[PDB]
């Protein structure tokens, strides 16, 4: 695998979004992994519909939460997912209004990175592109992040409370890290992003719930 990868400079990542009040993190993590795979497939970068997921993945909890693997699974069974244009985000629960003429992409399943295995996650990002991850994002130091390669001993790898996207990896100043896209708005952290300590015993649970869709 390369020493460092950044799918932002490669045109794989769409703008940073804002979930707002709805617990749709998972949706934004899923949609982001889907957009990375669509780009690699058709050469076009499109914004996919997290609302489509929130209203339609009956296996999940809408704005109450859900899993990324369930969302890849719904897109696979359903044979598609709409674009953001065709199914705009509202931020609250509404009935499924999935429209097939607005189908922007399809999924052929998903792969799960070996739990707790960072090297594996690295190879996955390096060979696949953006990867859906789940971390502990409850710590104040994480929420007030602005610069640096985030790290805190209090981070709990079994307290996975927020779904995010692994956009690449590298090194800052001798500190290895993961480029993480957040769904808190371009005004949070470092233009919507945060570099999180890599190889530090799977800090904040970075590799405990990683997965990517097949396209
Ligand atoms: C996000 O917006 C909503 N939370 C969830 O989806 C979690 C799962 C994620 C993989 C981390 C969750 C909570 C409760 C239930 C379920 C669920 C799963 C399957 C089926 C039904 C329900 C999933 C959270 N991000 S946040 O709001 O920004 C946040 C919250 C807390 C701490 C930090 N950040």
């Amino acid at each position: 695998a390369p020493d460092s990868v950044d799918y932002r400079k490669k045109g794989y990542v769409t703008p940073v979004k804002n979930q707002g009040q709805c617990g749709s993190c998972w949706a934004f993590s899923s949609v982001g992994a889907l957009e990375g795979q669509l780009k690699k497939k058709t050469g076009k970068l499109l914004n996919l519909s997290p609302q489509n997921l929130v209203d339609c993945v009956s296996e999940n909890d809408g704005c109450g939460g859900g899993y990324m693997t369930n969302a890849f699974q719904y897109v696979q069974k359903n044979r598609g997912i709409d674009s953001e244009d065709a199914y705009p985000y509202v931020g609250q629960e509404e009935s499924c209004m999935y429209n097939p003429t607005g189908k922007a992409a399809k999924c052929r399943g998903y792969r799960e990175i070996p739990e707790g295995n960072e090297k594996a996650l690295k190879r996955a990002v390096a060979r696949v592109g953006p990867v859906s991850v789940a971390i502990d994002a409850s710590l104040t130091s994480f929420q007030f992040y602005s610069k640096g390669v985030y790290y805190d001993e209090s981070c709990n790898s079994d307290n996975l409370n927020h779904a995010v996207l692994a956009v690449g990896y590298g090194i800052q100043k001798g500190n290895k890290h993961w480029i993480i896209k957040n769904s808190w708005g371009e005004n949070w952290g470092n233009k919507g992003y945060i570099l999180m300590a890599r190889n530090k015993n799977n800090a904040c649970g970075i590799a405990n719930l990683a997965s990517f869709p097949k396209m």
